[PDB]
């Protein structure tokens, strides 16, 4: 019931990046070899960058960092011996190392057992912390290992002495593994440094991505200047030492790269940019502190949140920045004009004071709820403007912080609670004071370094709204597998994972970015626009009989206008001259996706093409993108001369008469907003829209108008005329016959294949209907040869009573309208033609009279159990068509009178296996039991459903997905990890819902997730076992079959 929202802070201002592949020790002989001035400059540059002078007595494990030393570039008696002592040999003016160290043929490893031999738990930690700082990584075993082809790890004499004293055998182990003693010189302890800290645009983007997929909802960003970036060239070393301030600074070119990238890959993520002037107090009133707060990308979106501190920030550790009132006034003014919400970084008590009094009104006016960030356990000063004397203005006073730090080191549970009580008692006045003066506000907590052990407990005690972690606050992460229980954090995502799993222990949930935007009142434009349509149609019934497309289009009028303005911006961008091959489509596609417009791949898109009979429907992607551009540029007056280059392809040109009107393109956009892909098909966004009460009804109304306008366009084309009524087809061993009036086909056949959306009664539809059928029979037939197969394929009616053509939109409206049906009463004419000739005979007694349109015109309760098991496959719209068969069965069953309980026995004689259910499964309805296999990236099925079981959240399933995105090859992929969830309906219906299912495409991505082929291809062996058991079965019941499968 209790939830937090996690803020991730990847960059920060203080910690620095330290390259693992840099030398960590420089022998004095190598520096002393330099000329006096160069030696002096080099040393002071090293010491400025964390390098500490150190005597002999330390050990090193080095390989691959040697380089020749030509003295002509600059001998000495004191040096000469030191060089030869360190394994160097002269050759005139040239020195080189003949001394050899053990290669890295097999990775150096310090076992957990070796570490545990040490008595001091304190010593072990610092050893683990030092090596992990150098790039060493902990294993699942709990050991430390080095994976790179070079190595240069050094430990100080202090380490060696304490190691020797605690246990000399451990130290000897290093000696037998290639470590060796060192002379005097300089080394890099890497204090306040990490090999995982991101200071480049690409690094920051990656770090943010990692944190977000682990559960973070907000990303707090910094940037680092590189204006003093330099490298030191040390003699005898083939790798230079990176020096630089890595100063905290607002870099506009970095954000120009970071922000659009994050908007593309992480659309729902709440971006929080730092406005801090820490590291440059003299620029406290610079307009640069808001220069990065603008509209980014083609979507012209701004950062959602920016840092804001009502008062000076003065660190006791040194540094800080001032926030003058005129400046802060300009900030808030700019924040408002751009659409940015301030987050109050509460550093001091003076910040609190200024927040609940003078800035109280302006902060509320800036937007509600007001966001607060409690910078706890960070020592602060207040400076008397007259005397200059400093007082302790920290949220947690320095005496109490020092106290808490001691109890943390005690490690006992008793000192922990006393530490929590100390932190909570100190912070509670500030929390209460903020909430008493701000009726609508959110408050988050951060803790630096060691205090992070209190982060969860203190946040719970104060009933806070959010918790912040990241490399900005701490560079370590708690790991119980590691000796000492602590190691270097492999990025912010590592720490976010720790926090999430920590909260999961206590039964505390987390809030994803998409959900938090609703709470904070900062939802995305496209999400808002869809909800705008939902509201505009809220008072209209989902029944196609009770509302017209004209009325629906009339209600969406202002939204069509809103969409048009978006389309203008896409058109103008395309008219900004490019490309010559058919790869121009890639330009259009990328342009479309960045503006939020998804050029969907329609199977029936050929109906708009005049020469459709002379075209190959395999290469329909490149031309549809070309015509799309033409479709947008022509009505406005732009030149499409660059296009129609489809002439250099193999007309694919779409006639102007078949161009989609403005409202038609608008409807296509709206229905494409829920369950979107990100820019590179790594994730699915806008998932929350499905949980709306009016979602299905809205989608039903949309596809209604989408149908009416598409059919209108189809009637003016040479689109293949469709036929009335369904087509029945049997597949043996594949064989293919087309029965017309034979119920004998049903009895002879193992499985029935229910029709999909594009499988209608017309040349292309029949080809597709045959295809899916064949795919299904190769599938079950392949299972037969494992620890006379006949298949029945059903094709939908192509034309209804009034001569109206049956298209995709027709099936989808039927799909969504069925979702919005509370009672089991809705079905279509297409479902009727299939039902009465397939299911109805099972209800009555012996053959009846059927009309010319193949439509129709008792009980035998003892023979209800005698009915054969009807095993059916379903894909896409299949589960919708199937449940409509159940409805009609209940209506005829009630007309005949089957006492309901016997109706249950009827449905026990049927069985359903659905792959990619694109419609909701009404659990409480009377109907056929279903095994549901739906993929997470099956966005088409996702958009058609409302079940939460299809949505993957940070957990084990999310881990497998992220693993398969990089290491796993597509053809090998099988969703073994899928977890079946069992459900029992009010009226006996049983549903086996698989969770964690996803489908890899050819690029190991999440696109093309509606492929029935991939659904069957990537099918796990244990799932085949289920289907095998279904096939090899006597006259057993459905309920009995799957109840046994639960074990
Ligand atoms: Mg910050």
């Amino acid at each position: 019931v209790k939830t937090f929202y996690i803020t991730a802070a990847p960059v920060g201002a203080v910690p620095k990046f330290l390259d693992p592949l840099e030398p960590k020790f420089i022998p004095h002989a190598l520096l002393e070899l330099l000329p006096a001035d160069r030696r002096e400059a080099t040393i002071k540059a090293l010491e400025a960058n964390g390098w500490e002078a150190v005597p002999a007595g330390g050990i090193v494990r080095e390989y691959g960092y040697d380089a020749p030393i030509d003295l002509t570039d600059y001998a000495s008696a004191t040096v000469h011996d030191a060089l030869r002592n360190n394994g160097w040999t002269p050759s005139g003016s040239v020195w080189h190392r003949t001394q050899t160290s053990p290669s890295l043929a097999q990775p150096p490893l310090i076992t957990r057992n070796t570490l545990e031999r040490l008595s001091s738990v304190d010593l072990v930690r610092q050893i683990v912390l030092q090596l992990t700082t150098f790039g060493w990584t902990a294993t699942e075993d709990g050991s430390l290992t080095w994976a790179h082809d070079r190595i240069h790890t050094y430990l100080s004499p202090d380490f060696v002495e304490r190691m020797r004293a605690d246990n000399a055998a451990v130290l000897d182990s290093l000696f037998e593994n290639g470590w060796r003693m060192c002379g005097a010189g300089h080394w890099q302890p890497g204090k306040a440094r990490s090999p995982y800290l991101p200071i480049t645009a690409n690094g920051i983007v990656d770090a943010s991505r990692e944190a977000l997929r682990e559960g973070a909802a907000v990303v707090h960003l910094h940037t680092r200047a590189t204006d003093d970036q330099a490298t030191l060239a040390i003699p005898g070393l083939n790798t230079p030492i990176g020096i630089g301030s890595q100063r905290n600074h607002i870099v506009l070119d970095d954000y120009d790269r970071i922000m659009p990238t994050l908007l593309d890959l992480e659309p729902s993520a709440i971006l929080n940019l730092s406005t801090s002037a820490r590291g440059d107090r003299r620029a406290s009133q610079s307009p640069l502190r808001r220069a990065h707060l603008k509209r980014y990308g083609h979507a012209q979106l701004a950062p959602d949140v920016a840092s804001f501190s009502p008062g000076p920030v003065v660190f006791q550790a040194g540094g800080g920045y001032d926030n003058p009132n005129a400046f802060l006034a300009d900030q808030l003014a700019h924040f408002a004009e751009v659409g940015v919400r301030p987050e109050i970084e509460v550093f001091n008590h003076t910040i609190v004071e200024n927040s609940v009094t003078l800035y109280q009104s302006p902060l509320v006016k800036a937007g509600v709820p007001v966001l607060f960030m409690l910078v706890a356990a960070v020592d602060q000063y207040h400076r008397d403007p007259v005397s200059g004397d400093t007082s302790d203005d920290s949220l947690i006073d320095v005496p109490t912080r020092k106290a808490i730090a001691k109890l943390l080191q005690a490690g006992t549970d008793d000192a922990h609670e006393k530490a929590v009580e100390l932190a909570a008692t100190q912070l509670r006045p500030t929390v209460e004071k903020l909430r008493d003066n701000f009726p609508s506000c959110k408050i988050s907590l951060l803790l630096p370094g060691p205090f992070q052990a209190l982060l969860v407990d203190v946040a719970i005690a104060l009933d806070l709204d959010g918790i912040r972690v990241g490399l900005e606050d701490a560079l370590n992460v708690f790991d119980a597998r590691v000796p000492g229980g602590v190691r270097k954090a492999c990025g912010t995502g590592d720490q976010v994972r720790w926090l999430r799993r920590e909260l999961e222990r206590r039964g505390i949930g987390i809030v994803d970015a998409e959900t938090l935007r609703d709470e904070l009142g900062m939802s995305r434009p496209d999400v808002a626009l869809f909800r705008q349509a939902e509201a505009a149609l809220a008072h209209y019934p989902a029944d196609e009989r009770l509302v017209s497309a004209d009325t629906i289009l009339d209600a969406l009028h202002p939204i069509v206008d809103t969409y048009r303005k978006i389309e203008d911006r896409l058109a103008a961008h395309l008219a900004s001259a490019p490309a010559d091959p058919a790869a121009l489509a890639e330009h259009v596609l990328t342009a479309a996706r960045s503006f939020g417009i998804t050029i969907r791949s329609f199977v029936e898109e050929l109906d708009r093409y005049e020469d459709h009979e002379y075209l190959v429907a395999r290469y329909i992607q490149i031309p549809q993108a070309l015509n799309f551009a033409r479709e947008l540029l022509v009505p406005r007056g732009y030149s499409i001369e660059a296009y129609d280059r489809a002439l250099e392809d193999y007309s694919y040109s779409v006639r102007v008469d078949q161009f989609k009107p403005l409202p038609l393109r608008c409807l296509e956009y709206l229905v494409g907003i829920p369950c979107r892909y990100n820019s590179d098909y790594s994730n699915v966004v806008n998932l929350g829209l499905r949980q709306s009460p009016r979602y299905s009804a809205t989608m039903a109304l949309l596809y209604h108008a989408l149908r009416e306008l598409t059919l209108e366009l189809r009637d003016r084309s040479n689109a293949s005329r469709k036929a009335c009524g369904p087509l029945w087809t049997v597949l043996e061993t594949r064989r293919d016959v087309a029965p017309d009036e034979l119920a004998a086909a049903i009895a002879s056949v193992d499985w029935v294949v229910l029709p999909s959306t594009p499988t209608t009664n017309y040349p292309l539809g029949i080809k597709l209907s045959n295809g899916m059928a064949q795919l299904f029979h190769g599938f079950v037939a392949q299972i037969a040869a494992d620890p006379p197969l006949r298949l029945l394929a059903i094709t939908h009616s192509g034309r209804r009573d009034d001569g109206e053509t049956v298209i995709e939109a027709s099936m989808l409206h039927n799909r969504f309208a069925l979702n919005a049906d509370p009672s089991g009463i809705y079905f279509s004419e297409e479902s009727q033609l299939i039902y009465e000739r397939l299911i109805l005979p099972r209800l009555v007694d012996k053959p009846a009279k059927l009309a010319y349109t193949e439509r129709q015109l008792r009980i035998n309760a003892e023979q209800i159990e005698r009915l054969p098991l009807l095993k059916c496959f379903a894909h896409s719209s299949g589960i919708a068509t199937a449940q409509q068969l159940d409805v009609q069965a209940c209506r005829d069953g009630e007309r005949l009178g089957l006492t309901g309980d016997e109706l249950r026995a009827f449905f026990d004689r049927a069985l359903l296996v659905s792959f990619g259910s694109a419609a909701d499964i009404h659990l409480d309805w009377l109907g056929t039991s279903v095994v549901d296999v739906t993929a997470f990236n099956d966005v088409r099925s996702l958009a058609g459903t409302t079940s939460r079981h299809y949505v993957i959240q940070p957990g084990e399933h999310a881990d497998v997905l992220q693993h398969c995105l990089v290491h796993t090859q597509p053809a090998d992929y099988r969703y073994d990890h899928a977890t079946p969830v069992w459900q029992d309906g009010r009226q006996g219906k049983i549903v086996a819902r698989l969770t964690g299912v996803f489908l890899l495409d050819d690029h190991a991505r999440l696109d093309d997730g509606h492929s029935i082929r991939r659904y069957l291809a990537a099918s796990p062996l244990w799932l085949r076992q289920w289907i095998a058991r279904f096939h090899d079965a006597p006259a057993d019941t459905g309920a009995h079959a799957i109840l046994r499968e639960l074990q």
